[PDB]
């Protein structure tokens, strides 16, 4: 099988959740399984269960509701049981941003992880999948570096096998 992960952003909740719900009835329509998390203004959704045809078709409709709903959207298709990793900064200087963004791409490829990302005006979603525990320690110890060096929110979403970890700092 294989698996598949989108993440929304944007700064109106109602319209990242009406978003939910269409890709949720779209991926069920499919007889996927929908796994779904909204926390600050990311939401994360994880749909299994459905063959390859499917889930481009579901990528389609990703990229329909990004102007249907006016939010930022990216996915990537993985394999089951890889380990994924979605890490949020938020920043009012947005050159900070893109810093983190390039030195976070640096770490993700020299661990040889696949990487894609969202950046608005204020805030940057990264995931990168293919990552194993030792490795996401690393790319953890990078975001916190870049969080004390441009002074950055961070926030952190997990998934490996039966698990969801998030991570906030205080």
């Amino acid at each position: 099988m294989g698996v598949m992960v989108i993440v929304f952003e944007g700064d109106d909740l109602e319209a990242l959740e009406k978003a939910l719900k269409e890709m949720i009835r779209q991926a069920r329509k499919f007889a996927g399984t929908v796994t779904y998390t909204l926390s600050g203004n990311r939401l994360v959704i994880v749909i299994t269960g459905v063959p390859e045809q499917v889930r481009k078709e579901l990528a389609k409709e990703a990229e329909r509701l990004k102007a249907e709903f006016n939010i930022n959207v990216q996915y990537q298709i993985m394999g089951s049981g890889s380990g994924v990793m979605v890490i949020v900064f938020e920043g009012d200087d947005l050159e900070a941003l893109e810093k983190a963004l390039k030195e976070m791409i640096r770490q993700a490829r020299k661990f040889a992880g696949t990487v894609t990302y969202t950046l608005s005006g204020n805030r940057l979603v990264i995931v990168i999948t293919g990552v194993p525990e030792q490795v996401r320690k690393e790319l953890a110890k990078e975001a916190e570096r870049l969080k004390a060096e441009f002074n950055i929110n961070v926030q952190y979403q997990i998934m490996t096998g039966s698990l969801e970890h998030h991570h906030h700092h205080h």
